[PDB]
């Protein structure tokens, strides 16, 4: 039964909630722009505005900027915030320390990502930092249990309204689904068909959701991460928040359109891709200079998964690269190093940039550099895939 779960961190946090609240303080939501990243940010954004909050959401733009926190815009998150929340990110930003220093912007950090050496500055919900606790929520899930504690203070009932969000990120991040997860889907499934959200009733409707979980996973998380894929999250949050009817369907259908295109960029990237491949190399090192970025990464991983070797994609000026067993993503890259402009990451993906003009000479580095090395297949347990 839905309870609201431990996380060294909660009561902390509402308490600094509350006060923002009753301060009229700005709060600024930082999320992710997946599934469940945006689907956290929601819960987060309504929710405290429900409670008359004077909060806006930010979400990086997935092909300009990256992942998490980017220091560039840390000016720009000065000036708009007293209270900075991140919502599926954090953890590993800790050049945010300039947030509660450059200024006086109270910081709560919100993730379930691998932590680093040394958590970030700020206050941190995280549930890998909480003691005895082996429930694994995501980011949602995170951001629902945040807003659940902060409805204990102020004395509201849970905020079950939210579930079916909470589930929808959860399932999308492939949670265990054995823990409280399980309660929190169950739950959320249910609340679905007719929720409190035009955007999601409409959407699940759309996609014909009966009430299955794999109808979450398999036609409504699809289409929400499609839209980031193709520089369009926003689009996506706004389906989450909007609650009229009218824009919503509009946004339905924008969603329709991106995940279409998103899959056939897929299949035509792989079809033209993978034939390339062969296995017999130490290393996939190939060049599609038309490909579309926001794609590549899911072609790498598949064509990893049918050569059992690294792969190193290259489209436009980027690249990604998807790698196991010895091969170390980024290691690859740091030979060939002077090839690049840029590149980071870690053993099983990578990312990067450089000046096409160098591919060849970069194909042998990379090459070069798997030869050394044992073949992955001692070591995989083949379940990889
Ligand atoms: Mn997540």
């Amino acid at each position: 039964p839905l309870a609201l779960l431990p996380l060294k961190g909660l009561r902390e946090a509402a308490a600094l909630l509350e006060e923002a609240l009753r301060q009229g303080k700005r709060i600024r939501v930082h999320g992710d722009y997946d599934a469940d990243g945006l689907t956290g940010t929601a819960i987060l954004v309504r929710g405290l505005a429900a409670l008359g909050a004077d909060v806006h959401p930010f979400i990086p733009h997935r092909l300009e900027e990256g992942y998490g926190v980017l220091m560039e815009r840390v000016p720009e998150h000065l000036e708009a915030s007293d209270l900075f929340l991140t919502v599926d990110c954090g953890i590993t930003n800790h050049a945010e320390l300039r947030e509660l220093l450059e200024n006086g912007v109270e910081v709560i950090v919100t993730d379930h990502h691998t932590p680093g050496k040394t958590p970030p500055p700020g206050l941190v919900v995280h549930p890998a930092l909480t003691p005895d606790l082996k429930e694994k929520p995501t980011g949602a899930g995170v951001a629902f249990l945040l807003l659940w504690a902060l409805h204990e203070r102020l004395g509201l009932p849970p905020p079950l309204e939210y579930a079916d969000l909470a589930a929808v990120g959860t399932i999308a991040d492939v949670a265990p689904l054995w823990g409280w997860n399980r309660a929190l889907v169950k739950e959320g499934l249910a609340r679905i068909p007719a929720s409190s959200w035009v955007g999601l009733r409409l959407l699940a409707e759309a996609v014909g959701y009966t009430g299955k979980a794999v109808e979450v996973a398999f036609r409504i998380a699809p289409r929400i991460n499609a839209a980031s894929r193709l520089g369009e999250a926003e689009k996506a949050l706004r389906l989450l928040l909007t609650d009229d009817a009218a824009e919503a369907q509009a946004l339905v259908g924008e969603l329709h359109r991106l995940n279409a295109r998103r899959q056939t960029l897929e299949e035509a990237m792989l079809r033209k891709l993978l034939p390339q491949a062969d296995p017999e190399a130490k290393a996939i090192v190939l060049l599609d200079p038309e490909g579309h970025p926001g794609v590549m990464g899911i072609v790498a991983s598949r064509i990893l998964e049918a050569t059992l070797r690294p792969v190193f994609l290259v489209a436009q000026g980027k690249g990604t690269v998807r790698s196991l067993a010895p091969i170390s993503a980024v290691e690859a890259l740091r030979s060939a190093e002077d090839l690049l402009l840029r590149y980071g990451g870690h053993k099983e993906a990578a990312g990067f940039a450089m000046d096409e003009a160098l591919f060849p000479a970069f194909k042998a580095r990379v090459e070069a550099y798997a030869a050394r090395f044992p073949d992955p297949v001692r070591e995989v347990a083949l379940l990889d895939l």
